[PDB]
């Protein structure tokens, strides 16, 4: 059975926590990337794929034609029995993800705004009661849901190393983020997979975007 | 067993898909609505709810405290047996999910904007992409799984509502989802609820918003 694609920019974006789970269970794939010049070849080929939604990120492997960041991650997660084994732990985790929305889409909503600037005073002011609840929620607690690893923990690790780029105070008041952060980075597949030329260190967002765009690290 | 608890402000917002859907289901249950006056009232009562991750909508039941309306309005559907019955149905649903909030937070995040006159041409521009792809979804289809009623089917309709606010034309283009929207106001038990006095007309948004916002329509 053949590796299966997932389809996306050649940016972090919203499919970067997805790569991190992956790669946690040391899964096979391959990327079909979209560079910064490729939108027209992306635009050509959006409607040729059998997607019923066409969008990136898009995820292919002989079952599923998926759309959607987190009907893919969810789908990787399902599959490997890690979604919840009952209503009451698949709430918590739905929880937990939307939690960490609530921070990532928090920046990527004004990272393509002239007005960032101004902007990003008002996330960085709501941001730390943000925080506050998953400092509250790793008290005694080694990933997010627990003793065990689950996808949140990989999302959450991503809305981390974003808003650092943001900020690089913003966790100085959160210890237990920043150990959580180290504890991710401390996995041994995470740790070679962040040292692979698979990973993609830049761009957070799309490469117009006035945060987080560009072709390298400002 | 008692009324469970769906705490929102007196607004639409994020949790009238979970409304409808609850209605459709015919289950009991008591709102606590906070008005446009209780801000403080709520930060009062906020931590002392036992709520891991604070925030409006909340849920709870006696078996869960619950926040973020997505895991709010999936809890329900997953109690009724209606998130999917294998990975793959589960993950098709969470795709519609994700296609629909699209759109709704395509709304969202726009309507608090000092300047959304300009970003609704915008989002007014690209809607009809999103909205196509829903329009092919449901050729020779009643409902957008089949033949019968999911969650997203309420998210849609509810994005249906609100962008009609901003475009009283925007589905002109787009007869199914004009019959779609008409034909869950034909399910008799959502008939019977937006007639009802737990009917919330307005606002769309929280009351500050730009779009959506105030005591009444414009
Ligand atoms: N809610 C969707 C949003 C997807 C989206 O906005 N994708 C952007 C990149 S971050 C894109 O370029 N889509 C390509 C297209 O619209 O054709 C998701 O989570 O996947
Ligand atoms: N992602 C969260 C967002 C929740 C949210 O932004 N709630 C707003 C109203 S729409 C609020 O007033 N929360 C109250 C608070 O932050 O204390 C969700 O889907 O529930």
């Amino acid at each position: 059975s053949y590796s299966p694609i997932l389809g996306y920019w050649k940016i972090k974006g919203l499919v970067q926590p997805t790569r991190l789970l992956l790669e946690y269970l040391e899964e096979k794939y391959e990327e079909h990337l979209y560079e910064r010049d490729e939108g027209d070849k992306w635009r050509n080929k959006k409607f040729e794929l059998g997607l019923e939604f066409p969008n990136l990120p898009y995820y292919i492997d002989g079952d599923v034609k998926l759309t959607q960041s987190m009907a893919i991650i969810r789908y990787i997660a399902d599959k490997h029995n890690m979604l919840g084994g009952c209503p009451k732990e698949r709430a918590e985790i739905s929880m937990l993800e939307g939690a960490v929305l609530d921070i990532r889409y928090g920046v990527s909503r004004i990272a393509y705004s002239k007005d960032f600037e101004t902007l990003k005073v008002d996330f960085l002011s709501k941001l730390p009661e943000m925080l506050k609840m998953f400092e509250d929620r790793l008290c005694h607690k080694t990933y997010l849901n627990g003793d065990h690893v689950t996808h949140p923990d990989f999302m959450l690790y991503d809305a981390l190393d974003v808003v650092l780029y943001m900020d690089p105070m913003c966790l100085d008041a959160f210890p237990k983020l920043v150990c959580f952060k180290k504890r991710i980075e401390a996995i041994p597949q995470i740790d070679k997979y962040l040292k692979s030329s698979k990973y993609i260190a830049w761009p957070l967002q799309g490469w117009q975007a006035t945060f987080g765009g560009g072709d390298h690290p400002p």
